[PDB]
């Protein structure tokens, strides 16, 4: 396939769905293809500044998602992570603020918003130094084991991980810091992809900068190994306002790139890299709860 | 933040910051955490006659109000307290020894208050051998698995127990278990436990006797219920001691706490900004021990 750049800089489109009434705010996308068409879920906020969870209509073309339905979720999965894991022939749908530090539920119907499974535990434990708590989970894994990582608001990045015979199923409660920064360097909203045929892994996560939101980036040749910082200024970024072009946001914030194989490894083809991401108008402000965030997405430039 | 734990200790250090109210001649062993952005600091007193009790100070931005900070005598005795914050029972703890078990805890909502603490509850029940005083000056410290119980017996060990996250609070029994031994002065009191915050690793430090006055030895571990590494270990080179202190007004570095900016029970520390509240006591003081003047001081790395 494609290396990974050595510098980013992208086009972007402007945004391509706005919240239906009741609600203020769609975030946290995470995409797949399914039959061929896109498939997105998201957290939403509400006017009470309440979050929530949604799935967009099956829609074919980007241009196409300002039309697609707004499905609510009857019990909340925020910031949520969608994948097919392969090795059970089962979609899986993994998320915070349920009954456990973060909860799965399992389908074989995942277009339906309202069709997953009772909720499961997939991790159980704590951490420290947070005013929110765990937060933003990823899953992804390899031939030999499954992984979760997530953040804390906080300057780290958590692992933890199974055997990948015994997944679906709990993470346990432990874990391993392995990034360590500022808590505006290192915040939130982490992602974890396979770089398809180059034996490497992509790591990005968000940060806090002067100009907005942007994501910092780092590489790893194991799962379990240790991650290399890649882009990492606010000037030189992975994706944020010094190289997004986009003029309708500041902010580049809580997303997912682009994803063609649907399955639990999160590939991405380095030859097509696309960024759907969540911004905010420029003249928007106030309370942070009832910011009216909704997708964008970047094409490599 | 994540720093690494230094190599090589060094610091700078204030002057006496607080002392003895009217009928007491010491404040020792001091437990601190930070309250709604303040300090709030728990320690032992000892009264004219070298008796021992307890006592907080009023809450205080900036260590330079701690020497007018009020300081409040507890109606029970708390000696040589442990505070922090149990995050996953919403409630605040003070561990202690020389009350009605080997070691006790109280609860509270509201910790700024000396006297606002729930009826004593068993923290440990068990005994040691081969010791002058019995067990003496606790920690409790967790992970996301287990909460651990390390102490000393003024006898060259340090000891352990442990229990499920999920039972605390209450007691630990009455085992316990040896993970370090040395000479008598070499691992004598005062032992604390930290998790380095970033780092996948905790830090002990405990109190030893010197030619030149009392210091601090350091250790490492990989796991709480695992092996403890010497890391610095004379009083030439010390964690903290006269050799390293930058203390003029003092020779002893003795029984306080690093300061903690996070309060909960992972006794975390940023090891980029490492800061030591110990006790002290004048350079021309001497006599019998239980009546030495003890008082407060803070080191900063250098
Ligand atoms: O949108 C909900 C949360 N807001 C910040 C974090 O990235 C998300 O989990
Ligand atoms: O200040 C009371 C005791 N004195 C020695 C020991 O470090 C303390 O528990
Ligand atoms: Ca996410
Ligand atoms: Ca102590
Ligand atoms: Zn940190
Ligand atoms: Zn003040």
């Amino acid at each position: 396939g494609c290396a990974l750049p050595s510098t980013y800089k992208w086009t972007s489109t402007g945004p391509l769905a706005s919240p239906k009434s009741g609600l203020v705010a769609l975030r946290d996308y995470s995409h797949v293809i399914y039959n061929g068409q896109h498939l997105v879920y998201g957290s939403t906020a509400n006017t009470a500044g309440s979050y929530g969870s949604m799935n967009f209509g099956l829609f074919s073309d980007w241009s196409e998602m300002s039309s697609a339905s707004q499905n609510t979720m009857s019990t909340g999965a925020v910031a949520p992570t969608i994948f097919y894991f392969a090795p059970k022939s089962v979609w899986i749908l993994a998320y915070q603020w349920g009954p456990y530090a973060f909860s799965y539920r399992t389908s074989t119907d995942p277009s339906n918003a309202n069709g997953w499974s009772s909720p499961q535990p997939l991790f159980t434990g704590t951490i420290s130094g947070s005013s929110t708590g765990v937060i933003d989970q990823t899953v992804i894994g390899d031939s030999e084991n499954m992984y979760l990582f997530f953040a804390g608001d906080n300057g780290h990045i958590y692992r933890a991980s199974m055997p990948i015979g015994d997944f679906p199923g709990s993470f346990g409660s432990a874990s391993t810091i392995v990034l360590s920064d500022s808590t505006n360097n290192l915040f939130e909203a982490v992602e974890v992809y396979t770089v398809e045929g180059q034996n490497q892994y992509l790591m990005i996560v968000e940060a806090i900068g002067a100009n907005g939101r942007y994501f910092r980036s780092f590489t790893a040749s194991s799962l379990g190994g240790t991650w290399t910082a890649q882009a990492s200024t606010e000037s030189n970024p992975f994706a944020g306002k010094a190289n997004s072009g986009a003029t309708w946001t500041n902010d580049i914030s809580s997303g997912d790139l682009v994803r063609t194989n649907p399955d639990q490894t999160q590939t991405i083809d380095a030859c097509n890299l696309q960024f759907l991401y969540q911004g905010r108008s420029t003249s928007s402000g106030g309370d942070y709860n009832l910011l009216p965030y909704q997708p964008g997405l970047l094409t490599l430039a």
